[PDB]
């Protein structure tokens, strides 16, 4: 009746009045690999901390935050696991074999809470079931993720082994040609780790912009005059306008078209952007509505259901503790 | 009726095509082979003939001297005089070329300042044009880059999400390459279709040992996969095509792998041959698949899906689709490829015509089909001559 939400030099918590949802227990892990297909009741803990080894930063945390918390069903929610359903041809990189067979490297996903949360949160306010559509999902903050929900099953989406990889965020480049890296290590001496931290740290908006991380301050500076800003909110549309074409490609059409996070729920800007001339798939906002963040914001003519979702993992995890510890 | 000569000067090689233009007739074609390296092989074929031996060519100077004095010597040319232009093949034109150049004094300088983006190539796509003014004094050159035809790009799609001083200082950016081909096909198809290009919203699949597709809409390139160096964009042959960037640290910090290893390991040992663990042939592939190989298999599966996802790119970017072009070696011959291609796109009106894609037709798609599919060979050298007698001979 009563759970809560755990996000472990931090400790995120929150707990709801289950089922209804009413609010500043269940555990968010980050990397569950190919073992966790779903959220796991909790031996678990040996399996999350081994797989350290491919979230090193993150992955420990959470699992010594899951022995902190006795007689309480806890839940480990992994950020990967809704994306457990790629088929091979979406997650294996064309390296040689081994490095996927010996090293664990493929696409993964993150976001796949969120994504999972806002793609049934949409399917109950169409009222059909989610397998009836196929859904692009943007969430579109600090972090930066697409997915291609088909079946009701996660069949793409952007980030890859890392959370690095996508689209452009605040400060991660997303993907580039990757014959960059090997050339910056010959031509300006990057270890690897400082190549990491450009990748991370200081690229996307941050280092397009030379204004911020932050999409509300790229877009004032942008709006009195600074050029890479504007450049910068640009490329951003651009990047996540791409992923969606491939991911509609790969589905053969589209049904509805999600924006959630920060930016996917606020952004009004960001939208329209992203959403420019897509009368090809039938795809058209409609400003009055797009601008008050309506939670359906296409175009009354429009085939594709364009969504403004507040996505709400908490929420989400809540419902599964329910779901696999007190059934 | 002249007689154009397109060279295209590898690291150890030199091929070569005469034309007669404007045309088209290919008069005689060759290559040179394993130069400085034992093993040095001279092929040269006409309509009916073919010739090859095997002998020392030491450096790119004297593979230049036995294709002239071949060209008289075995009744091609009556003279060297009869040689009205030369076209040279540039792999990296930077930003500095939006078109084909006449050779200057200064084409050549600025084209050795970009060496610094394409090492194994621009260097020794000088020294062909250099050496050919020296032992044909008398005739035109043309140089024409691989980038050329993508300068057309704007910001928002040739700029990497990266730090600003990355491209405002070293240059990095999407460059493209694949112009002369994406530029040649492009056009064939207007003229094959009756319609001009500005009216078509066009995706050009390149598909052979490396792979890219390209966005031409109303005449000029919009986008195209390959970026920094044609490593990057689709998967290919031995290329791995477009990764998480992350790998790469991961990889260095883990396993060691130096600058150089990285770049065979994305250049050389990824791709159709990674993946299936038989061969970089799409044909060797496609035999170990059919005899139950998975990886085989699943790298012909991968190849598909990593181009599907770059049309998609692109399509979406145009607002639509009014023709796909299928050209290189697998576009041109695969249709099991094309057709794995192309499945499954009603929602763009597109839909092939088995029969039509069995025999390589010209049009392949379906006959209610809203989108053109062509399947046109790629033909360089022809695109070279064409810019050759531009640029040379006006008239
Ligand atoms: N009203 C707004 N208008 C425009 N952009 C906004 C607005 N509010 C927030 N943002 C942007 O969205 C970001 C907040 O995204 P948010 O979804 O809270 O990130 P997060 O979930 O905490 N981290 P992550 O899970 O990695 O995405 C801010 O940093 C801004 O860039
Ligand atoms: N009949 C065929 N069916 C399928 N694949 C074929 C066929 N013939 C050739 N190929 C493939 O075509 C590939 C390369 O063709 P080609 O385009 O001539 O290479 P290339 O011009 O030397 N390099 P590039 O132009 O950069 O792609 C080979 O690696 C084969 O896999
Ligand atoms: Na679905
Ligand atoms: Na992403
Ligand atoms: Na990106
Ligand atoms: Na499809
Ligand atoms: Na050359
Ligand atoms: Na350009
Ligand atoms: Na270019
Ligand atoms: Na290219
Ligand atoms: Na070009
Ligand atoms: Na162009
Ligand atoms: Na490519
Ligand atoms: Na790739
Ligand atoms: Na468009
Ligand atoms: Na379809």
């Amino acid at each position: 009746y009563k759970i809560m939400a755990i996000n472990a030099s931090s400790l995120k918590f929150q707990l709801l009045n289950m089922p209804q949802g009413a609010l500043q227990v269940g555990h968010r892990v980050a990397h569950g690999g190919e073992r966790f297909k779903d959220a796991a009741l909790v031996d678990t803990l040996r399996e999350i901390e081994r797989l350290a080894e491919l979230a090193p930063l993150h992955n420990p945390v959470n699992a010594l935050g899951i022995r902190l918390f006795p007689a309480v069903p806890a839940v480990a929610v992994f950020d990967t696991a809704f994306h457990q359903t790629l088929a091979p041809e979406a997650w294996l990189y064309p390296l040689p074999w081994r490095y996927y067979a010996e090293l664990g490297i493929r696409r993964y996903g993150f976001h796949g809470t969120s994504h999972h949360y806002v793609s049934s949160a949409l399917a109950e306010k169409l009222g059909v079931p989610l397998s009836a559509l196929r859904v692009v999902s943007c969430h579109l903050g600090n972090g930066c993720s697409v997915c291609a929900i088909k079946g009701g099953q996660s069949v793409n989406t952007s980030m890859g082994f890392t959370p690095q990889s996508g689209v452009m965020m605040g400060t991660r480049s997303g993907d580039i040609d990757p014959s960059i890296l090997p050339w910056l290590v010959e031509k300006e001496g990057k270890s690897a780790q400082q190549l990491s931290q450009l990748l991370n740290n200081e690229s996307g908006l941050l280092g397009v912009s030379g204004v911020s991380s932050d999409y509300r301050d790229v877009e004032q500076a942008a709006d009195a005059g600074n050029e890479r800003a504007a450049l910068a909110l640009s490329l951003f549309a651009e990047r996540i306008r791409a992923t969606i074409g491939s991911y509609i490609m790969q589905m053969g059409g589209l049904d509805a078209l999600i924006f959630t996070g920060g930016i996917g729920e606020n952004s009004a800007r960001a939208r329209a952007a992203i959403c420019r001339n897509l009368h090809f798939l039938g795809l058209a906002l409609d400003d009055e509505k797009n601008q008050r963040s309506a939670t359906f914001i296409q175009a009354d003519n429009a085939l594709v259901k364009v969504a403004v979702i507040n996505t709400n993992e908490e929420l989400m995890i809540a419902r599964d503790v329910m779901r696999l510890a007190l059934p």
